[PDB]
């Protein structure tokens, strides 16, 4: 992973959780990381301090990338600030609350797919020419990595149906992007967390516990590094303590 | 399949292609079929004539079910006309044209996902209480069947990314619906066509040719019938001449 | 399914359970069925009486098809008796008892793999030329259908590892056979039961109960019939009450 | 991966190809590696010299682990020599030549499953108590990693049917082992190479070329390291240039 030194990595929803853990872990290899927050309260100085104290650098960016404009805003700021992108990590998403099918309306359906689908489509669309440029300059590969989900495979919980589907949406659009963009030397891969932090849900996990964010980050590092994963595209790595074994 | 006589079957996008072929075949068992057309020119008298000549009955409905209103209209009409519903077949959808990722805008994205995601979510949502009632009265199961795609599994063609992803979305949301609604004795299953109606796309199909709509219809009949598929839910049957073997 | 009248259908492990239920249901369409028993006690006259009373015909054969010789015997008898073969149903198999990994020896390993792998490989191998001939004369397709398992996908129960793996083996070898033999107009498809006939294993099934053999039979009929499934090959239909949703 | 220093890693079929590349890559982190050869000619001094010059250590062992005895022999020698196992890498296997189904006999079927199935079952069986011991001592996890195949998923090429199936056999037995042995803190994961080193087969690979062995090794390192993959079990990582995107 020494190839990560100086690599410019924009990570959505990275102000907390899996995104922040990944940011820090990438920072240990000397990456330059664009941290980003939607609405969750946050402390940019603290967060960028951990990156720097870890051996890296970066900046903080704010955007409600449920909207397309917000998504081109984010990508723009990153690019002004660091003059390009080597790795895009689509990590922003989440439940947007739970509804049974019969209480789902347009608002809800749209909130979920904006947060999970549109965001990723547009975040990735705008990056592409910069991702292309950087692979062309390095003569290696640049990378996209998105956060998928166990729920992509087995339907998710009751009330999370549209969220679950949006992750399947993501798992499959990556496959499409492998066809369009492999000739641009851009890779696409997914990390699919299971349960990450009830005692019933644990029973269903062979390892008997929820994951920590620290346990999720290395898979992203792996997919981020051309040295490690240069012949790997179109894949999903499920990180779940055995909870599902596809 | 004698259990199909008199069953009330709403089929979206059934004015032609797969959906019409299915309608006819169900009509051979004496089903009562709601036929539906969105944009395409059609001849209701001709189409309903085939159903009746096949041994069934039905009616024809018009709706641009890319909109939720349109979707609640359709269901309502069907239910007025036949006083309920034993089977819903979500067959409406399609490419909505092709775009490379970089030319995808909010319009295109939303045109694909409305035709493929929203339609099916809302069509299915409004049906549920009636599906529930019908299973409650029969003491067996009612059914949902949707048209999936080979593209749901392997990414689709170049420019078809959003459409392909929307089919994965559907394949996975069904798994959610099994969790919410199996308690209501409603089943959910998919038929996933491959190539249906170039001469290099044939090379990829072990059977060496595209499918015909007649070859797709029986799989729907199968999923429609409690006698045949009463212990089957949460499944996909791929009908593709060997093109993909999951 | 009227296309099944007179079709000659060899079904392994058909003296009871799923295979016998299938035999009867095929017999309802006027199939001619070769029934087969390995070890279990059985009553040929009773069993063949059911086929005939259902509207079909058949004969009964005895073979311990864990051995290749036994497998060539069975096929030969069937072919003498009915002068050929339109459908082979590989249904013989099963646990052969349970062992934790550490107690597995060459005997146990070989008893499981002979019952589940070798049987199916050789049963199917010896059938091929006749299956080929029958498709050649009909100008349609002949068929192989094998009994898979939920355990093929998710590992099986503790002590059942080798059995579970042998079903994955079968699921995948079918995909190979599609490549070799689609040119011969032979189709290959699987039915994968879940739990079929504790009260916590029910909790894992959305439909809340085990399947019955009657509920498994129709899926075989479906795959047996060129009229129904002529463009379908390389597939698995899982029949499990929602227990797994691939 | 600094956690790999001093870790004792027995790698079957490691005298050449993927196994040797992995051995060397693990040696860069200071692992102690048991190299092993079946029958392929080899140069132990040269091979162990690369490990040592890479920063590691190890030994060389010879065994025709197509036989169970040979498999307990191998495990024994490793264990005498290094006093236990932290990671078992089941990499031995391969085509054993090609046969069409109709020319497959017992010899062939058995040669293939001995090489690909029995070897792995027994290699792993004998390691378990030592794998268990070492996780218990470290209070982390010990690991098994096997070499799977793209052919496990899509049937393999004509003539390689039994080989392809044996890899599916392996992919699924791992799932079983996750159920039996997670409570022993032993992980199980797979690396599934695609094509690794005709110009037709390249056309089917998005990256347009075969993999090199150097490109396969990092995935094994990743699965070998508790630090990197401690919450990861029951998984397959496909390393194939996009050739299949499960």
């Amino acid at each position: 992973f020494s190839d990560l030194k100086g690599k410019r990595i924009l990570i959505t929803g990275s102000s907390q959780g899996i995104g922040m853990a990944t940011a820090i872990e990438l920072a240990r290899y000397g990456a330059v990381v664009g941290l980003h927050g939607r609405k969750a309260p946050a402390d940019p100085a603290l967060l960028l301090g951990k990156l720097r104290e870890a051996g890296g650098d970066g900046a903080f960016f704010r955007a409600d990338i449920t909207k397309t404009a917000e998504c081109q805003r984010l990508v723009s700021a990153f690019v002004e600030r660091f003059d390009g992108i080597d790795v895009l990590i689509n990590n922003a998403g989440g439940l947007a609350g739970r509804s049974n099918l019969e209480n789902i309306d347009d608002a809800f359906y749209d909130r979920v797919m904006d947060l999970n689908g549109r965001s990723v489509l547009m975040m990735t669309k705008f990056a592409i020419p910069h991702l292309r440029a950087s692979a062309k300059a390095s003569g290696t590969t640049s990378a996209v990595i998105s956060t998928g989900s166990i729920a992509a495979r087995e339907g998710g919980g009751i009330g999370a149906g549209v969220y679950a589907a949006s992750k399947a949406w993501l798992h499959d659009i990556h496959r499409n992007w492998v066809k369009e963009f492999t000739k641009d030397s851009i890779r696409f891969n997914i990390v699919a967390p299971g349960t990450v932090d009830k005692t019933r849900i644990a029973n269903s996990i062979p390892m008997g516990r929820f994951g920590t964010v620290q346990e999720l980050a290395p898979a992203y590092v792996f997919f981020a590094s051309h040295a490690a994963s240069g012949y790997i595209t179109g894949q999903i790595l499920d990180v779940n303590g055995g909870q599902i074994c596809p």
